[PDB]
DNA sequence: GTTCTAGAAC
DNA sequence: GTTCTAGAAC
């Protein structure tokens, strides 16, 4: 197939939807996650093209904690009265490219989530906080991540919450209900 | 990244 | 027999 049409360059085509984006400024646009993993799925993504992370210098710091104050706008506006727990951070090997920060909902109640992958992308060293990245490229100059990343997505299913070993996804899924 | 589904796990 | 996981996708 084509470089443009594959699958790992769809956020190239969202970011640009107007029916899923739900703020712009002259920096970042913010949209709804296609296959959101919680109730509250946003990815925040510049309008310059990064690839990745990889390419990320100092000179993009001010855009990263840009990204970061949106996101936490975002929060805000659309589920302040929630009062839900949020993270935001990256995946430490991204499928997708462009850099986009995820912003979730820490209830992850949604059926998109389906698999171990999904589940320890967001719940293991795996997701770097935002504010890791921006102090790393800050003190650094640059962002670089430890070996053995692909091993922790196959690590056993653990609560975030309470840290009880579950067996399944499914599992899983029913004993996140109790911290509703 | 997702789908689809073969067969492993239960 | 059904649930559940995990690899191909030309
Ligand atoms: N076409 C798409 N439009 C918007 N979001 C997408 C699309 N395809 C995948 N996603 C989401 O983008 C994220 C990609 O994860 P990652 O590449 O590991 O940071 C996941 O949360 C996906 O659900
Ligand atoms: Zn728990």
């Amino acid at each position: 197939g084509s470089h443009m049409g594959h699958w790992s360059q769809g956020l190239k085509i969202s970011m640009q939807d107007p029916k899923m984006q739900v703020y712009k400024d002259e920096q970042v646009v913010v949209i709804k996650d296609k296959y959101p993993k919680a109730r509250y799925h946003w990815l925040v993504l510049p309008w310059t093209s990064i690839s990745s992370l990889k390419a990320v210098a100092r000179e993009h710091l001010e855009l990263l904690k840009h990204m970061h104050t949106v996101g936490e706008k975002v929060i805000v506006d659309f589920a302040g009265s929630s009062k839900l727990r949020f993270r935001m951070g990256y995946h430490a090997i991204p499928s997708m490219s462009h850099v986009h920060l995820h912003v979730i909902s820490q209830d992850f109640d949604s059926p998109c989530l389906k698999n171990k992958k999904h589940w320890n992308s967001f719940n293991t060293e795996y997701f770097l906080e935002s504010q890791a990245v921006i102090e790393m490229v800050q003190e650094a100059g640059r962002v670089t991540v430890r070996d053995g990343m692909p091993e922790l997505l196959k690590l056993p299913l653990r609560c975030h919450e309470c840290q009880q070993l579950l067996p399944s996804i499914p599992q899983l899924k029913e004993h996140l209900r109790k911290h509703w």
